[PDB]
């Protein structure tokens, strides 16, 4: 029972209940609770989620030295998480010399280089989408944008694995579409009270990732593997280190199973929040509609070159990112004793960086609750702490694809603001009301209305 | 997650926190915890120990049903308990027809002819003790109670099961005194929250009788099994029955094991919360050394008839139990529907009767907090009603051993106060603060004088 941790270091904190700690604080989220413990106890304080005590830090030094600096020596893995079954293998979930193993070997998949002959692959499915939401615009039935988009992503993160050339929102019934989109509830909260039944959960094989579908994922893809024009994706660079080093054939599966559960969600929900901002503010949806119309004139098709000039749309997708942070938290464990900046951090301590909450501290943000695209503009670029927004992380374990995922949300933002305009509905829940429970996600899906240009 | 069971059947009771329940409440004790419930809620009211749902019922109608009419058919096994090891064929803790075949066969044990024939036996250790309480009443230095009266508890338990005859207070080393003296904590505390992990324990041979003596007093009563003169005493008249029917020979000694278990430590609480109430009450301790005086002349002997004819000793051992009954409750699980004296009880919840919070409610009794020997006069004997004063429970399943108990602390008290006088000291707790834990004790060893007459 070490609950007195914190009062132990003098680190200020709420008060922990038995066993349970402050997870009863959850009853508002993640971010609310990260709000309070902001706006009441300061630069640094404390909490249990069970037996497991996390510090909160918000100072840029002291964020630069947990990401950055001392990431290698002391803060290195993120706080455990099972049952895996034999997902353990994955970049996200692996840990020390097999992690930095797995980084490097899966590091130059993600280069520029790389990216730029991925432009003709996917842009062959945002001529898909705009068939598919031209079907709704003549209906004059609003649209459910997490399905739409959903459907793209799926045709995106799949085509850049092998891949496969499905239509996922015309064709929901292939063995391959629904198959995958299986993708603070009663089962996660009770494995955060109760850490010590994970070793009990994985004997029993049991997985958070339902192995009904990871069998077949693995003799799919095992079918995929071996069994001319073949060019640029994920399994293609990554079959060529299949033949430290190499990757086993189960572990190269883990990360094409990663990369879906990294593309998928996390793409179709930022999109999902860029149309809900450029339709409660049209004024921003008429200045990007223009930027598009005068770097792409006549509607032509976006390129690799084309899609870095536009400035005031990577302003739009980065003012979405600042409210709506995906990730809401950063979390490193402490390796060892050490002190940072100042202040000594015992072996064990999971270190967390609240990124929702500092997102929106009225010290940093003018108007927090406000999108003002402007924030990010070359007048404006400076006024912005590296380590305050990160929404994509910061350090040597950063994401790996963020420069493949805004290059894929805004190829999409481009050939769709190209065809279409968007006026707000009645359903629209205005203000957005964020979902309460254990990911950032809205409340009521959101539906809006579709016109065509 | 059966929380909400309370409020379905309309039954208040505090708010259960998630797992947890209401074992926070405990942070007063169980008694402070009754107490407040039954001065807020009324006559019945519910809470949970974790996933336990407990009714409390102080009807003396709905009292009578579950304890006496119903016994046999509903509330016929208390709640369960774990882990027992081999020690699950104990009476106290045997269930259903395994029980009331045990409480068959160890009934005749405790009849009153049984008892007559046990009186020169346990008073050959008063004179024992006394030859060991003046030890200290000459050399002026206060006295234990719970020691004295632990080893006359000790030596009396023992010679009733085959038995040996030992000086336990004089004698603090032999093989038998310390090796059976081992008799809301971090472990059972965890028990109530994590019920589940008790099968756990089980097959890891792991139980609450630590089994580095239970072996022990096995073979060591196995030795003392078979290899004139042969009398009256438990283990002789379970050993009768050894040669529904018939008791193992692990059964016979789990019996003896829950005897020592039952005697120890209930006599000498109990003798120890009776000379503290003589000595913050002289007068009580004068009239009451006048009547053995009276009934045992010349410090005569007591025996079997005498005892019974002392009527202000039993109105004393009475209005203690009252103050202190050492059981503090009495739980009954509920085993099919039932609709019991209006309301209905589900399958499943365990039925509980705050006895300490009965024993002090200003309903039946005056002056709650004072030690008011006369309440139990044949004038006022009838102003009490039965199924509120229930130190010994009640129905077919109350204490056995009743009669032995109220038999062997009168004797002990009989020729205590024959010799010595107790006038209080600076170190007794006045008034004595009970235990905040677990179990009817005093926070502080009763630390009082000793005087010789
Ligand atoms: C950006 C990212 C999604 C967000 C992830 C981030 C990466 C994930 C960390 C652990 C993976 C665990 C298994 C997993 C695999 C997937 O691939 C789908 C999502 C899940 C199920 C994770 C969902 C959140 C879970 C349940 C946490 O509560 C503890 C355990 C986490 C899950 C680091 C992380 C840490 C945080 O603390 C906030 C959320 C983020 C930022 C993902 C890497 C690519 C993907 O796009
Ligand atoms: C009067 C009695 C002592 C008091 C007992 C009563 C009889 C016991 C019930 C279950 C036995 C469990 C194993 C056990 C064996 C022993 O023999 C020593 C004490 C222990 C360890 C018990 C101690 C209290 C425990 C831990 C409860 O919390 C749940 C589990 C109980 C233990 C019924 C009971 C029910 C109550 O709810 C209040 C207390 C009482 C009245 C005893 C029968 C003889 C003995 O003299
Ligand atoms: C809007 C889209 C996305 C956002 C906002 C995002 C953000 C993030 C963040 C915040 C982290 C954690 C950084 C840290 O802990 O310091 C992360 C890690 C990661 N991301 Fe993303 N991501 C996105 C899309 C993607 C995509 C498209 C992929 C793959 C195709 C991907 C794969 C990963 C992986 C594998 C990791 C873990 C890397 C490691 O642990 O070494 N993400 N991402
Ligand atoms: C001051 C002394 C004692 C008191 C106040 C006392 C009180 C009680 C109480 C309240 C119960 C539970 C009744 C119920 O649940 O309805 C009980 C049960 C029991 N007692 Fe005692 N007791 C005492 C001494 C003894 C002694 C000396 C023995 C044995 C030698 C003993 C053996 C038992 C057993 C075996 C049970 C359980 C019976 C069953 O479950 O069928 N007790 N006692």
């Amino acid at each position: 029972h070490s609950h007195g941790l914190f009062k132990k270091l003098g680190i200020p904190g709420p008060t922990p209940l038995p066993f349970l700690g402050n997870i009863l604080s959850y009853h508002k989220g993640f971010c609310m609770f990260d709000m309070e413990c902001h706006k009441k106890y300061g630069k640094v304080w404390g909490f249990y989620d069970g037996q497991q005590p996390v510090l909160a830090i918000t100072d840029p030094d002291m964020i630069k030295t947990v990401l950055v600096k001392e990431c290698y020596s002391v803060f290195t893995n993120r706080r455990p998480f099972g049952p895996v079954g034999f997902m353990k293998s994955a970049i996200s979930i692996a840990e020390d010399e097999e992690w930095k193993r797995l980084r490097s070997l899966l590091s130059p998949t993600f280069t520029s280089g790389k990216l730029k002959e991925m432009v003709p692959i996917i842009a062959q499915y945002g001529d898909v989408l705009v068939r598919n939401l031209r079907r709704e615009a003549e209906t004059g039935k609003p649209v459910t944008l997490k399905d739409v988009f959903g459907a793209y992503s799926m045709d995106v993160i799949t085509s850049t694995s092998f891949g496969v050339n499905i239509d996922s929102l015309n064709n929901p019934q292939d063995p391959f579409v629904e198959n995958t989109k299986k993708l603070l509830d009663p089962f996660f909260l009770s494995i955060t009270v109760f850490p010590f039944l994970i070793p009990i959960l994985e004997v029993l094989n049991i997985c958070v990732f339902p192995r009904e579908v990871t069998n077949f994922l693995r003799k799919s893809v095992k079918r995929m593997k071996e069994s001319q024009k073949h060019r640029v994706d994920f399994l293609q660079l990554m079959i060529d280190s299949q033949n430290h080093k190499a990757l086993s054939d189960l572990e190269l599966v883990a990360q094409s199973i990663i990369f879906i559960f990294a593309g998928y969600e996390t793409t179709s929900s930022v999109l999902s929040f860029i149309m809900y901002e450029l339709a409660t503010h049209p004024d921003v949806q008429q200045k990007l509609q223009e930027e598009i119309d005068a770097v792409l004139p006549n509607k032509a098709p976006p390129t690799y070159d084309t899609v870095l000039q536009m400035e005031y749309l990577d302003m739009v997708v980065n003012e979405t990112l600042r409210l709506f942070p995906i990730a809401m938290r950063l979390e490193r464990v402490c390796k060892k004793d050490v002190e940072i900046n100042g202040m000594f951090i015992p072996k064990g301590v999971v270190v967390m960086i609240p990124s929702y909450a500092l997102h929106r501290d009225p010290k940093y943000w003018t108007e927090p609750e406000k999108f003002l695209p402007e924030r990010f503009s070359k007048k404006n670029k400076d006024n912005i702490d590296p380590y305050i927004y990160t929404p994509f992380g910061s350090g040597p374990r950063n994401c790996i694809g963020m420069r493949f995922a805004l290059m894929n949300m805004k190829l999409a933002l481009i050939r769709v603001l190209q065809n279409f305009s968007f006026k707000p509905c009645k359903e629209t829940q205005i203000p957005l009301k964020l979902s309460l429970g254990g990911l950032l996600q809205p409340e009521k899906p959101v539906v809006l209305k579709v016109e065509s240009r």
